[PDB]
């Protein structure tokens, strides 16, 4: 156990892939804060402000809006096991297919708003069967309006555009979804993710809060500070900085002779950009170059987009033109130095 | 959003219920660090170090051991979904039967080591696959996963390990590993699918493929919690837990209170159940302790509900100073709360 008895040493990395993203000082300082009681009045009050914050960022007043004690995948699978009683795009459609398979004019349609695996900003208008929108990658960096756009179920992640640490996720349900869930003949296959249990604890029904599980208090400090941060900036201020940074990055990226994988600049998700791989180049070599020489994290592909693309993230405090300069200079070095057939 | 835009203010609270507990300087410093790639070489390294720690504190060598991205419930649910292809003690039994029902000479049995809802420690030497819940016991009372031939062992992060709540620890014997890698039917959970999670935690032969985003900061904090327990030593920790629980037991009986668990060999050191003094509202006692001592102690749980109070002694917090503080509080409570 010699390795475990050395002190923890974490290297400095600038994180500019699809996530997770570098944290700002307020959220880090929150992560370092002391514990409080996981059934105290003050935890409940912090949780009620988090509820307000979800209602702001999703643009809803659904009484049933809460935190999922797990990653974005967890908010999705919770949606599925709560709403199912036994369409594909990039990687997230495939994950919805595996979870749907695992359980058993369809009752529910899933759409990826921000396809971080393919870089595409799915159009949303009109599509409002219940509608499930994955906003893990989209939220905060692009317009999304739950109750205006007629979404039934909207879920998002903690660690993308909010720049909280990964491990909590955000979800909200329409009154339609809530009737589907609160009129099931079958119990969902999971206890951890049962919505009547999660709903009772998060204060969304008429009963006082019962013990279900122990919520992640410190992650909730960091998420509360994240939601206070995006609320102070403003939804449209964030949307604007993300569109401007995505335009600037596209500009420099084509300016180096690289080809943005999705043609229409209107169908490009600002938070995650996809870039086709320059011919006669090992994409692994180029990612390796960016980390090895500039401390900068860029991604390859994921699922279908694997081997076809590099992926770039512009998430909250990281969606800066200074970071776009650093990533451009790093890929410039990588193109001129990684061996070319 | 008036509330959200006030700055975060957390109260000073000394937490002495069944978990979670206050954090040490090291785990507050670990929680406050900067992000890194959730699939960088260093992330894998912190993950490999957490695995060695899960092996040390479980007393196993099972290659199939990893952290679960969820609370105690999530490790229990994950083991249950992965090893079941479709016995009751306190609250944790009811959770096991609830999950079992959710799916559908048995193949596996679940036993709680430290039943936190009753305060009963239970022997595992003597004891089909074996599943043991060590969420409250781990680090505070003897446990040897291999020597005691346990098939699935799990614990929680927010008890004696003193890590923040939200992670789980799990370990599988080669027997459970064969049961789970020879399933006709796929588990009902992808988030908790063991072949995927085993791959990502470096537990199989294939390079680590993307499954879910591990809670990077949670994992810094957990590595440290295991580094702290490894530095002290398991036997020193077990000792400190037994001595602190004996001290508390003594000071509690001194006040005219009667421990709910009479046989001291059947007393979990980490979490103490105390009978409710007759002619007392238990809520009044708990509220007076919070309001007037800034201290959390809890009531009962599940069957044990309305029958008991509970007092926790967890890792760095299981000190004689805290037994003294909680004794002085409950002293003041019995003399002021109204008594039929």
């Amino acid at each position: 156990l010699k390795a475990l008895l050395k002190p923890l040493s974490i290297p400095n990395q600038l994180l500019l892939g699809p996530g997770p993203s570098n944290l700002p000082p307020r959220i880090m300082a929150a992560g370092g804060l002391q514990m409080i009681g996981s059934m105290s009045k003050d935890m409940y009050q912090i949780m009620d402000e988090i509820k307000e914050g979800i209602q702001y960022v999703f643009q809803t007043r659904n009484p049933l809006t809460l935190v999922i004690s797990g990653s974005g995948h967890c908010a999705l699978e919770a949606a599925l096991v709560n709403v199912l009683e036994p369409g594909a795009n990039g990687i997230w459609g495939q994950r919805a297919v595996d979870i749907g398979e695992r359980i058993g004019k369809p009752v529910l349609l899933f759409l990826t708003h921000g396809e971080s695996s393919t870089g595409v900003l799915q159009p949303l208008d009109g599509f409002g069967c219940l509608l499930l929108v994955d906003s893990v990658a989209s939220l905060g960096g692009t317009p999304l309006y739950m109750d205006r756009q007629g979404i039934d179920i909207l879920y998002s992640g903690s660690q993308k555009a909010l720049n909280a640490p990964p491990g909590t996720s955000l979800i909200s349900f329409s009154d339609k979804a809530k009737k589907k869930m609160y009129s099931r003949k079958t119990k969902p296959f999971s206890f951890y993710l049962d919505i009547k249990w999660l709903a009772n604890f998060w204060g969304c029904d008429d009963q006082p809060r019962m013990y279900h599980h122990t919520i992640p208090v410190i992650s909730l400090y960091s998420l509360r500070e994240s939601l206070a941060l995006i609320a102070e900036q403003g939804l449209e201020n964030s949307w604007r900085q993300h569109r401007e940074a995505a335009a600037y990055l596209h500009g420099r990226l084509q300016a180096l002779g690289l080809q943005l994988f999705v043609k229409d600049p209107a169908l490009r998700l600002p938070t995650v950009t996809t870039v086709a791989v320059p011919a006669g180049y090992d994409w692994r070599d180029i990612v390796s170059y960016v980390m090895d020489h500039f401390d900068i994290e860029i991604m390859g592909g994921l699922g279908p987009s694997t081997g076809k693309v590099l992926r770039i993230g512009l998430l909250g405090c990281n969606a800066t033109r200074e970071n776009v300069d650093r990533v451009t200079e790093a890929l410039r070095a990588a193109l001129q130095h990684c061996p070319k057939k």
